[PDB]
């Protein structure tokens, strides 16, 4: 019954494209771009060891039930609908809390609650870690105590309320052991040896299983791993180990993930300044029906995702300007509650059926991932997908020149929404612009043409709040300051440029493009605290522009200060030879 989508293009370099990542991945770029994601063949030659020892591997495995797997459903919206303009109407506006890093299922929350006769009777037999258990919190950290918290904040007045009219008061596993597992469970659903199942035949069922309620199926994964804690699946010079010569090759490659963050092209190759979460792999082991749902990376970046080792895993994907027409289509579903709540739309997780996408127009491509392929994912490509079996697999996010332009409008669309940010945009340009030798010339250019545009941005912004009647201008070191303490009241956009403090709170903060909700107190006093007084138009943009315009002449000896300048060689180098 189910229509398997036109599939994504596949690239197999030579050797010499091979030899820089980054630079083959923009070759491809106008092309993959297209398709939203990409698959790569190595050379067939390259064949990296293993690094880890699967017999002592141990990691926790976190469950899947394909049945509610999707947590768009129509009772699940219409009762967070209702639930919001309960909200409204008492006027306090539905917060939704998040509970072990992911947002906490009320819908769920409160049908377990009623099943076993409601908040007080719940209360007093007790039973909120046995409820955070059915929900699949982890335990035992309390979420069982820290649930009814919530609970009676949130739904015991809706409980009371959709009760009968009750409202008074008051209110305001080893990898080993895992194959194990999976291979039996494979061959014992087909009645087939697990690599004997054709690809399309898994597929079929898979989205058959998502909206069959007429059975159950449980699986189970694992993810939320870093390597900097089990240790990646390449090998690395890190100390840890002598590395073996048969291994040397490959500890080096680019194309090792622990590299390609670092490159001379990647935007974090030399800004020794933040963890940005992802300079650092993450590896995921996989089982047959194992899923991840609809998403793009935060900041809207690139994604690489290796298969080490097992079998396929199948890929879904969406171009980037196709995007805003994707998330359009999923909030048809609840259009007024999406209004109250924009950012829920991304924070529910959904695996909609690619079907549903094409008959609403989106474009959606796929790909079976095999062992050693890489597949790419591009900026606001939407992606998702499930495994055919056991495998293991391992991916990292990365930024290029080509991207700092959508990572700003990712800002300006996070700030639209009430969406956190997981580093500041601006800082980034200025750590890189503070270094303008040693940093890939074509950055260098992009740099230029974005600082530009961000120093007219804030000059309009920092000239518009005189106006508004602020006197003071305090200096301040934005990134000395951890990241929640400088983001805005409500935006909440990590500022690093310029905002707004008054004397009402000691430190509580406003982005320039919210100046009037800091606090009722007028303008009359201060205060805009800047990071640079506007004698940094000159200097920054000079380093940049100088290594820009050194290019853009040096093209129009010679061949030894593009050994000093560390510039690249292509077409141009090729020449000198
Ligand atoms: C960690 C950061 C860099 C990341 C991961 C992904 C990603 O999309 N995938 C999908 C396939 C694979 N996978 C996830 C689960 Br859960 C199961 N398989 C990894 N994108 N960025
Ligand atoms: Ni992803
Ligand atoms: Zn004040
Ligand atoms: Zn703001």
């Amino acid at each position: 019954e189910f229509v398997p989508p036109p599939e994504c293009p596949v690239f197999e370099p030579s050797w010499e494209e091979f030899t820089d990542p980054l630079s083959f991945i923009g070759r491809i770029r106008p092309l993959a771009e297209k398709t939203g994601i990409c698959k790569i063949r190595p050379p067939k030659d390259w064949q990296p060891p293993f690094a880890c020892e699967v017999k002592s591997f141990r990691f926790t495995p976190r469950v899947q039930r394909l049945n509610e797997l999707e947590a768009m459903t129509r009772v699940r919206l219409d009762f967070l609908d209702q639930l919001a303009k309960f909200w409204e109407l008492q006027g306090s506006t539905l917060k939704i809390p998040v509970v072990e890093r992911k947002i906490l299922d009320l819908y769920a929350l409160s049908k377990i609650v009623a099943s076993k006769g409601g908040f007080e009777m719940v209360t007093k037999e007790k039973k909120w870690s046995k409820v955070g258990s059915r929900l699949g919190y982890l335990p035992g950290k309390g979420t069982g105590s820290l649930l009814k918290s919530h609970y009676e904040r949130i739904l015991y007045p809706y409980e009371l309320f959709q009760s009968g009219v009750s409202l008074m008061g008051v209110q305001m596993y080893t990898l080993q052991s895992f194959g194990e597992m999976a291979d039996n469970f494979k061959s014992d659903y087909f009645n087939m040896p697990v690599h004997m199942v054709p690809t399309e035949l898994v597929e079929k069922e898979f989205w058959r299983l998502v909206s069959s309620i007429e059975e159950d199926v449980i699986v189970e994964y694992g993810a939320d791993i870093s390597s900097k804690d089990f240790g990646s699946g390449f090998p690395v010079k890190d100390g840890r180990r002598k590395i073996l010569p048969e291994e040397e090759e490959y500890a080096l490659s680019g194309w090792n993930l622990n590299n390609m963050p670092v490159l001379e092209q990647s935007v974090l190759a030399h800004i020794n300044v933040d963890i940005s979460g992802m300079k650092v792999p993450w590896l995921y082991v996989g089982m047959c029906f194992s899923s991840f749902c609809w998403h793009i990376e935060d900041h809207w970046s690139y994604s690489i995702n290796y298969l080490h080792w097992g079998e396929p895993k199948t890929w879904y994907g969406v171009p980037s300007h196709a995007a805003e027409q994707l998330e359009e289509v999923m909030r048809e579903l609840a259009p007024e509650l999406f209004e109250s709540q924009p950012d829920l739309l991304h924070q529910l997780v959904t695996i909609m059926n690619p079907n549903v996408l094409m008959e609403h127009g989106v474009p959606v491509y796929r790909t079976n991932q095999c062992a050693g392929e890489f597949v790419v994912t591009f900026p606001r490509a939407y992606h998702s997908g499930f495994n055919q079996g056991y495998n293991f697999a391992e991916a990292v996010n990365f930024c290029t020149a080509d991207w700092l332009p959508i990572g700003r409008q990712c800002v300006n669309h996070y700030r639209r929404l009430r969406r956190h940010c997981v580093f500041s945009h601006e800082e980034l340009i200025f750590k890189m612009a503070a270094d303008p030798e040693c940093l890939d010339v074509g950055l260098a250019a992009m740099v230029c043409k974005e600082l530009t545009l961000m120093t007219e941005e804030e000059t309009r912004l920092r000239e518009s709040v005189v106006q508004m009647g602020v006197l003071m201008s305090e200096e301040e070191v934005f990134e000395l300051v951890p990241d929640d303490e400088r983001q805005c009241s409500a935006c909440r956009t990590t500022c690093f440029l310029s905002a707004l403090t008054c004397s009402c709170n000691p430190e509580r903060l406003v982005c320039l493009y919210h100046p009037t909700d800091l606090c009722p107190c007028p303008m009359q006093k201060k205060c805009l605290r800047y990071r640079y007084p506007l004698e940094d138009l000159p200097s920054l943009l000079y380093g940049v522009k100088v290594r820009a315009q050194s290019y853009d002449t040096w093209v129009s000896v010679m061949l030894e200060d593009a050994e000093d300048r560390k510039y690249p060689e292509n077409d141009l180098f090729r020449k000198l030879r």
